[PDB]
């Protein structure tokens, strides 16, 4: 399950489909109306990404968005390769674009030193907190959570199977790691960025969670569960309490170790 890998892909519930790589999420959300991605995975994983949506019956040149959760090759670094490919535009938080852009992640971010370049993105566009992304039927929500990175959006939208509706989050990740140079207690933008964050994550509506790296709401573990039980294996309305708090742990414990 490196961040490359190859990963079959697989539909969660409705028209919300897992395109990704067996590392690293990625999302089509389709409609007759043309497609919305969420993420790019690697550079690599671009190939993959690529495969898996033409292997759900859809056609690259129908996707006309593709959402940033954050501004990091293993999240963005194939989005450039997918923009080529499909046309879309590219969106994402104001503070990343520039990063998507020119694949360089600036000296705010708390891993700079020690961060690989990715390739650059055209078409890149900023969204706002609380913005609706509409494509035909699709609408999908934009929320600023900000602290891995400044820029970093978590996306929802609801999809539905004869009426029935779920409310579907793709979780950004909300992780304080960073360069041997860095001290998070010397940073109170990041700090207060992360904290927000959490409490906007733990409040939303989410019966289904994606989280940027799956393992994060235990994916693989769900997929094996919905052999036997369906798609409800995905449904579990804590994931996104969970993955904040997870978050909120994970600060707490280095705001401890750096005393
Ligand atoms: C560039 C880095 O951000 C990247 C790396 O390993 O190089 C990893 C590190 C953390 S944590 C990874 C697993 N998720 C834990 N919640 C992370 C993320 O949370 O998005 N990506
Ligand atoms: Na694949
Ligand atoms: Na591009
Ligand atoms: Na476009
Ligand atoms: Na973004
Ligand atoms: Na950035
Ligand atoms: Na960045
Ligand atoms: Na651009
Ligand atoms: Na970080
Ligand atoms: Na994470
Ligand atoms: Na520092
Ligand atoms: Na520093
Ligand atoms: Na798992
Ligand atoms: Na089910
Ligand atoms: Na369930
Ligand atoms: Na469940
Ligand atoms: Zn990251
Ligand atoms: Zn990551």
């Amino acid at each position: 399950r490196d961040w490359s890998s190859p990963q079959q892909p697989f539909t969660i519930y409705g028209n919300t489909h897992y395109v990704g790589t067996g590392g690293i999420s990625a999302v089509l959300l389709s409609s007759p109306q043309g497609h919305i991605l969420v993420d790019g995975t690697t550079e690599k994983g671009a190939q993959v990404v690529a495969a898996n949506i033409r292997a759900m019956g859809f056609k690259l040149s129908d996707v006309k968005y593709i959402l940033s959760t954050h501004s990091h090759e293993d999240h963005a670094g194939g989005i450039s390769a997918m923009q080529k490919l499909t046309g879309a535009t590219v969106l994402a938080g104001a503070a990343n674009v520039d990063t998507l852009r020119t694949g360089v992640s600036p000296k705010s971010d708390p891993q700079f030193g020690s961060l690989s370049n990715f390739p650059g993105s055209a078409k890149v566009r900023a969204v706002a907190d609380g913005e609706l992304v509409k494509l035909g039927p699709l609408a999908v929500k934009a929320h600023a959570t900000p602290g891995h990175t400044e820029g970093g959006i978590t996306w929802t939208w609801q999809s539905c199977e004869q009426g029935k509706c779920k409310d579907v989050v793709f979780a950004d990740s909300l992780t304080a790691v960073s360069a041997d140079s860095y001290r998070f207690s010397d940073h109170p933008e990041v700090v207060a960025s992360l904290r927000g964050s959490f409490e906007a994550v733990e409040k939303l509506s989410c019966d289904i969670a994606i989280a940027a790296h799956p393992e994060v709401n235990d994916m693989w573990t769900r997929q094996q569960r919905a052999a036997k039980e369906g798609n409800s294996a995905y449904v579990d309305n804590g994931a996104c309490r969970a993955i904040a708090a997870a978050g909120r742990k994970r600060l707490e414990t280095r705001l401890a170790s750096e005393k």
